[PDB]
């Protein structure tokens, strides 16, 4: 299941022109891959040759994504992001 070869290819697709998503993919992804399935991982893997505007947007709360199996592992990370925004808040917008 998965390969550092694989990962790699993850590593080159987060970096963004903007820290806030690379920085909640690089060592989020060493969490959370304990959390996600190969089915869970192919589809994050086939987003990140692209962007996530849509999803962007569900993490300030007002976007669209209709396959939720995208939606799915993107809850996963709000899930995590929750522990720290009711723990010291957090920097973006609000």
């Amino acid at each position: 299941m998965y390969t550092a070869e694989q990962k790699a290819r993850i590593k080159w697709a987060c970096r963004r022109g903007m820290l806030e998503l690379d920085v909640v993919i690089m060592p989020f992804f060493e969490e959370c891959f304990d959390s996600l399935t190969e089915s869970e991982q192919d589809d994050f893997v086939a987003l990140l040759e692209s962007d996530d505007p849509d999803l962007f947007a569900w993490v300030m709360g007002h976007g669209r994504c209709e396959n939720l199996g995208l939606a799915a592992m993107v809850d996963k990370i709000v899930a995590h992001n929750l522990s720290k925004v009711r723990l010291e808040h957090h920097h973006h917008h609000h």
